[PDB]
């Protein structure tokens, strides 16, 4: 029945963009697919592919342990998480303010730590288990006026390295994809709403080497990859997703 | 009938451990695989997958424009090249001769440019292509008395990324693959003729997460990830296949 | 005279190890040092060099501002800021204890940024400024059972790269230093308390090419060198100063 | 006296560009300094501050066995070497023409390997020793059709981690400079022959945090640090000096 058939597969950020692209491939690949996100609309999701919903606030602890066990017991078991979801707060060191950088700290770094040690001690139950983070370039590299989002990808680089030492033990991978430009509706209304959007649109595409932007259908064959047990020598690994962005200037 | 159906597959070193590997999982997803080696018994992992055998010193650049010219004739068509085939020479800078210096430079990098080059002009025909290269994690780190091969594979890096941009406007993806130590028949000998084959053994497996040797087929399937149209938009990307190796001390 | 002769430098962790060090080197240089710490022996550090000391808790965002407008005031100028104190909290994620993860994070990370954002108003004022951060090795790899520090040393790396895009224009470089294991007081008391203390201390000094531990004085070197107009032209750079322990495995 | 008082200093490429400024700044600290290069134009900038010259075309390396020897006869001793003399071949793989290709690598990669080797064995003599190799941030990235400088660079960045491991047991510390773009004669006359200069100048400027072109002397003052006893715990560093190049887009 597929990749995944009949696997547990908890998907944070899941309502739109790539958590939801990743939480689709899953189902197709006949994963029983636990998708989180603060927004409503991610009922239509779970509910089009065959799959669960949980509406969480990631940045309140409590919600997270909540999350985790109710998807536990709803799927039966749980094999792989997927950390997606991430927030950002406009600004340089200068220009930002403390609570908002606390709270992306929270979502994109304290929250994937938690819900790895919640869903690792559910994937001891049965055969193996795999942990897969969704960085961004904006993890091993910076742009201007986005102290947050870069320090967090930073700290999420090396907890994927820090959570693959340490799970390996109860026989867990854990890895990262660091996306490039990818057409999300988040990145397609930025262009829209943009003075020139076609030459911000080119402008974008040319970083690449692929000249074009990334679909979150390919982050998402990334992932399932990293999530399968194709994979099954790859621990530690960053995996860019970038069509050639960060191998040139 | 497969991921590969009915494409032309080049694999160099195809003879034994991760080539053989690497040329099987390829015949397995419906690939017409031509693989050449410097070793005659080359002959028997062809009949025994249904494809094409040659035996070619790539350390000759005519023998390097035959493989391909005659490959792409009996294949009728080059989708996928794997530059796989590698030699060390023992020493330090201060131990090392330089003629065999130069070979492994030879083998391990000029090759890999030339064939890339040749494999692109044939893959230009039909749809997309795509190119592997099999470095190692002594690519992006050194060991002692191994001067020849840190250089070759550091080259053979910063090579995959030249290629990648160089290549996308012919629709050319390249990566790489960095194994960690890969439980191949060179390395069970090495491993056998220590004089403490089981203290020498758990040292190695002790450097990884996983605490174990990679196996030959665990590198083709990332090989096969990274060919297949499933990394789409992965192109200038290093991915290690080394079970947590390079992730910690 | 010397190479800081009259400019205000600002180091954090100053009363013990490499911030005793960097304090006392720039000093040397003829620089009006500024030092913090929670510790009051920090008194009889300032004392000895001829400088300012401040007992100051790096995790109260209020202690934050008072620290840099009081040095600020008794250095009467501000041109280089060192982000040397650091905490950890032992654990994986399964072990560690939120509260305690989220201390590092404050410590390590967020003060790191704070402080920046606060020496960066006073550096306007005379000419170019400099910032460095220091790190360790474990900022771009992981240890085992060290989760926290991994993740706010992975964070600090890109948070260097952040600040050095963002401050670049009001003429301020930011780089980080990387330590391998260091000679500190810390670290022979964590030897001392081993089991086998010189199979301990010869286990780490073996990690690095150089087969010996660091001393704070060589770390405070490469801070200088970095915080110099020597280094007029390195910005956004991670130094490591290591010994060789990140070349090898 | 100064820093590098009475030591022996070989610097290859030494007539223009970072060479020259390297030369004068190890004459500058009152070293003895011999500086090799193609051109004639060498022999006036050694009169210039004080050093031998030696007319080596770095290809041969009968010329290289010369070049080490006669330089070691008249400072009479060599503490440090500079692998500075590098050249480039345009086009991809695709157009890049194979006797081109092995010339790149020959001078960019083989010689700075040779050089070590005949130079550490001069180093064993006195007390402690230091090389350094000048390579660029096109050893740790791509650009578009420049295959064999991208290849012979990331193989020089490799063989610096691997001189670091092989010598450091002879007490030499080996370490790279990575430089952006620095505007020596050869840079300038490159911008002043394209169409449009100025917006020429402008794209390369604006690649770098710092939105200018790095001095010869700035790369000059991190290979003298580098090549310095206060650099003693740095060995397998490769040291951006790119005024933030490498850390963003």
């Amino acid at each position: 029945m597929g990749l995944f058939a009949g696997k547990g597969v908890l998907v944070t950020g899941g309502a739109r963009g790539i958590g939801r692209a990743i939480a689709q491939a899953f189902a197709r690949e006949g994963a029983l697919v636990a998708l989180c996100d603060l927004r409503p609309e991610g009922k239509e999701v779970a509910e089009a592919i065959g799959g669960a919903f949980f509406q969480v606030d990631l940045e309140d602890e409590r919600e997270r342990v909540r999350f985790v066990e109710e998807a536990a017991y709803a799927l039966g078991r749980v094999d792989v998480l997927v950390n997606n979801a991430a927030i950002a707060a406009p600004g340089s060191a200068l220009t930002v303010r403390l609570p908002e950088w606390r709270r992306v700290l929270e979502v994109n770094l304290t929250a994937p730590m938690h819900l790895s040690a919640l869903a690792a001690r559910e994937m001891r139950k049965p055969g193996p288990g795999a942990i897969v983070n969704v960085a961004s370039y904006l993890g091993l590299f910076a742009e201007q006026e986005n102290a947050a989002y870069n320090a967090s990808k930073g700290g999420l680089v090396n907890l994927t390295r820090s959570l693959a030492l340490d799970l390996a033990p109860l026989r867990i991978r854990v890895n990262a994809v660091a996306p490039g430009f990818i057409a999300t509706e988040a990145l397609l209304e930025l262009i829209a709403l943009s003075p020139d959007p076609e030459r911000t649109r080119r402008d974008m595409e040319d970083l690449h080497a692929l000249r074009r932007l990334g679909k979150p259908e390919e982050v998402a064959e990334a992932v399932l990859f990293l999530a399968s047990e194709k994979a099954s020598f790859i621990t530690g690994a960053i995996l860019p997703v970038d069509g050639g962005l960060t191998a040139s200037f």
